[PDB]
RNA sequence: CACAUCCAUAACGUGCGCCCAGAUAGGGUGUUAAGUCAAGUAGUUUAAGGUACUACUCUGUAAGAUAACACAGAAAACAGCCAACCUAACCGAAAAGCGAAAGCUGAUACGGGAACAGAGCACGGUUGGAAAGCGAUGAGUUACCUAAAGACAAUCGGGUACGACUGAGUCGCAAUGUUAAUCAGAUAUAAGGUAUAAGUUGUGUUUACUGAACGCAAGUUUCUAAUUUCGGUUAUGUGUCGAUAGAGGAAAGUGUCUGAAACCUCUAGUACAAAGAAAGGUAAGUUAUGGUUGUGGACUUAUCUGUUAUCACCACAUUUGUACAAUCUGUAGGAGAACCUAUGGGAACGAAACGAAAGCGAUGCCGAGAAUCUGAAUUUACCAAGACUUAACACUAACUGGGGAUACCCUAAACAAGAAUGCCUAAAGGAGGAAAAAGGCUAUAGCACUAGAGCUUGAAAAUCUUGCAAGGGUACGGAGUACUCGUAGUAGUCUGAGAAGGGUAACGCCCUUUACAUGGCAAAGGGGUACAGUUAUUGUGUACUAAAAUUAAAAAUUGAUUAGGGAGGAAAACCUCAAAAUGAAACCAACAAUGGCAAUUUUAGAACGAACAAUAACAGAAUCGUAUACUCCGAGAGGGGUACGUACGGUUCCCGAAGAGGGUGGUGCAAACCAGUCACAGUAAUGUGAACAAGGCGGUACCUCCCUACUUCA
């Protein structure tokens, strides 16, 4: 089937030695091949990833290539590309998607692979957080609030990453170990299939049919081995940036990046500086903004949503650290769907909502709870659970309003709320406007 | 530091609509007449006007009483509302004769019934004068400590919207609108309000356009905003701690024990002035996305005789500006969280909102009250509608007569038409014998495919097919032209229009004369027939040649750049019996650097497809002049949508299926009593038995098709 790979990246050309970063792999290798061997390449012209609620479908058994890729059938991927990143939510981290083909459908499984290839290597931490992680969650909580007592921090903002899609230090440091010293070419051929017809082209990825849904892998990469150099001057220098705002460093993700533990920020040049070269030095990326806003001590920055500053307003502090909640990320997530206008009602009202005239209710209602349910996983270990309520308060009168309004009464919202709500007290019938709001904005929250 | 409130109010959705003849049947409409009304009290005066005045009376005048007279007002009828209240319309049922049921037949009785507003014409009509409402509960069932923190007896010690219930006792808003009484002028070109359609792009609002031509002007409502605790989580108050302020420091501060150097307390909120401190009422504006408003509640602006005064004088919010007061208050940038200047508590620090914006001259219109000044008047000077009745005259319809062709539905009408005896004992008797039917009769039973029944009919008869003059219903706004038939009539003079021309309108109507025999009329639905937009199906389609935006980029040189030619087991080596159990020449891979034609597009070398042929044109949101309440003031300009009440143009895009009503085909289930069939009795026909292969027939299930004035979803 596919032990196309299987044989090229593990034989690897060892006329001298080869995929050398062995004393910490040197049976891992046959490990996650051989799992392989009987995970994919077990029988599979159309399985183990994809569809069928994990799987690929096997309508023709997709052997059309599957089985056969000795040579991958090859020699084109025409395949029209074109240019894909998307955004994300909460935590501003985009995720760039591609063109859904089978053949598409089944390049994912096998970049899969190849990620199990390059997986256990030095690379860490499947997305972003320097610890090895898989959510946001964790590196939304976890990384933050074990430092900062040193002031005089300082953040990052290079775009970079979809612009900066180098793809000549992509291709330097994609398989430096992995690639056989020879031939190993029956990978990245079509890998790198950019392909088009416009009297035009760009190849090889721009979340590309050939690239789609694998640059979380690719860039990460892509960042991994400069964070490694990064993390080694990085404690090169870690000789008062522990020892010098004592007296009463770096960590890595995807899209930003703080400055860990601080020394004199008349250093912090030192360090964004130093980046820069470095961003240009192989990579050649520049400092978006230049980059970042040194607190200077304390100063508040954002992280995905959250950061530290090391009346609807109230808070403690000390020799401690801290995590915020925001207002940003819901103000416009309220004039968006016409959910508010806080110039209406004496500090802060659900003043009004969108929909007045709309599909059935219940379903509308379930609506709420949902980005409400989205709100407090979106929300770990930050303070202020009376701003997350407080919400709450300017979210209930909004969407009661747009429950009456398919009555289309006298803005009868009091008897038409009393037809249902888990807050009115009576499936016609709010499930949650607020009880499991409470509830997930404490569990996995507050621990 | 919890808990919590965010405006309540009805529609519009009635039933009708054709054709002409008439016109009090009634009614309406309008106009003119006459009377006829009623005016706080009387005089005045006069008609019996009218309210002007005289004097008398009354009521109000909160800008917090108290007396003076100023100041205003004093009915009635209408218009309306609010509630109760029969009753014709309109509705269903008896009801009722009725094709013999298709359809009619509804003051019976039926509830009702301001018809879902009366917007194409009010339920009526009596009354009554007040209902719905809110904001305060009046009365009952009641609460936490009894202000020390309690535990104690709630020492009702004591508090009812106490907070809940029952529930308002009382008020206000609810609950009104008009109605005759000097002119003339100026201050109006007054101060002030008013002038670009169905609509396109342009973002630095600059405006490139039209049913705008106006232009200027081009950026911009706003927030962004409190230090004399405005520290404690938005407006909601309570729950606090923090600091100062201690008061008993208890048995509470009702009577008992632990209280503490805490656990209540006001907190602890700065110095002036300043004003009403204040409401209510009226008036204007904000009030809540649906679309219309109404009716209240809240915010804002004004509002409501003079002294005699008692009063009058205060706490408190209040406003200023200072101080100062901290969170600074944000900002800006540096620079420690506590420096640094700035900021008015926003300077920007934006952000949202922002694009023939607004603002400026477009003069477009009028320019009330005409407010004030001038003159005039000044017999109380006058003076004429306010309705009611009637009168007359015109008028009139969802009123009064006669007028009904196109297609459905139904079946009576014999409506007319077309459907006919075996069997012997195998022959007259004849089945209307003695076998032997449907049909005749009746609920019709065995799922249909037997009605039992007796003779019967064994043409009787009832066969179905129609037709079905019938009889109904159905369309009698209105949705492009002609054109057709159905009636040429009934207005015959009289303005679709008879004609000519002229006003003739963003498509008519009216004026000079046409005609008296149709000269108009023609009728009156309705369908028909050709054209015209619709939607689709299909037939159908372009790189047809030129350059270009350079995919085509094969080929060729390049980019000799390294890496090749083994789906393998493969863990640093084993490499797989493999040249090979680790040795190339070109064939992938490099800005494809150029072609190269397909894939465009337009410039464009451009010929019924770089678009056309047979089978659907419904649904309009209302539609500008033509109004439509016209909408609203009228002092003007000008502001909305009721036969889809647009009546056309244009505007413009919606272009659904299902519930499934009923019919259609097929598929199945069943069924085997009758005629299918078999065999048996029987002389046969019938009876007997099998007989489901659904031969038909029906029951039933699916789906299909129609089916959709059967129902309903963008």
């Amino acid at each position: 089937t596919m032990a196309i790979l299987e044989r090229i990246s593990k034989n690897s050309q060892e006329n001298i030695d080869e995929v050398f970063t062995r004393l910490y792999r040197y049976l891992l290798r046959p490990d996650i091949y051989y799992v392989a061997y009987q995970n994919l390449y077990s029988n599979k012209g159309a399985s183990t990833k994809g569809i069928l609620d994990d799987t690929a479908d096997g309508f023709s058994e997709e052997k059309i290539k599957k089985i056969i890729q000795s040579l991958k059938d090859g020699t084109y991927y025409p395949q029209p590309v074109r240019r894909m990143y998307i955004a994300k939510k909460n935590s501003k981290k985009m995720r760039p998607l591609g063109i859904p083909t089978f053949t598409d459908k089944l390049i994912q499984e096998a970049v899969r692979i190849i990620l199990e290839s390059i997986y256990e290597p030095v690379f860490e931490d499947v997305s972003h957080g320097f610890r090895p992680q898989r959510s946001c969650h964790t590196a939304l909580k976890t990384i933050k609030r074990e430092f900062g007592g040193a002031r005089w921090f300082v953040e990052g903002d290079i775009k970079g990453c979809f612009d900066n899609i180098d793809h000549v230090t992509l291709i330097g440091l994609i398989n430096l170990k992995i690639k056989d010293m020879k031939m190993s070419q029956l990978i990245y051929k079509f890998l790198k299939a950019g392909y088009l017809e416009n009297w035009q082209y760009h190849k090889t990825y721009s979340g590309t049919p050939q690239g789609g849904i694998l640059s979380p892998l690719l860039a990460n990469i892509y960042l991994h081995e400069l964070d490694k150099f990064v993390l080694q001057l990085k404690m090169k220098f870690d000789r008062e940036s522990p020892e010098r705002i004592t007296p009463e460093k770096y960590v890595r993700y995807a899209d930003d990046f703080i400055i860990s533990v601080k020394g004199s920020k008349e250093d912090c040049q030192w360090i964004k500086e130093q980046l820069k070269l470095f961003i240009h030095n192989k990579l050649k990326m520049e400092l978006s903004e230049e980059k970042t806003l040194i607190t200077h001590s304390s100063q508040p920055a954002r992280f995905l949503g959250y950061d530290i500053r090391v009346v609807k307003k109230r808070t403690l502090n000390g020799s401690v650290e801290l995590l915020i909640p925001l207002q940003d990320k819901i103000r416009q997530f309220i004039f968006d769907k016409k959910i508010a206008i806080q110039k209406k009602d004496s500090s802060w009202f659900p003043v009004h909502r969108k929909y007045l005239i709309r599909s059935t209710d219940l379903e509308i209602i379930t609506i709420y709870n949902s980005e409400l349910r989205g709100i407090c996983n979106y929300y770990g270990l930050a303070s202020n659970f009376n701003q997350l309520n407080y919400f709450a308060y300017l979210m209930e009168y909004s969407c009661l309003k747009t429950i009456a309004s398919k009555h289309k009464g006298t803005l009868s919202k009091t008897i038409s709320m009393f037809k249902d709500g888990s807050g009115s007290w009576g499936i016609s019938q709010a499930p949650v406007l607020y009880g499991y709001a409470r509830n997930t904005l404490e569990n996995r929250l507050k621990a």
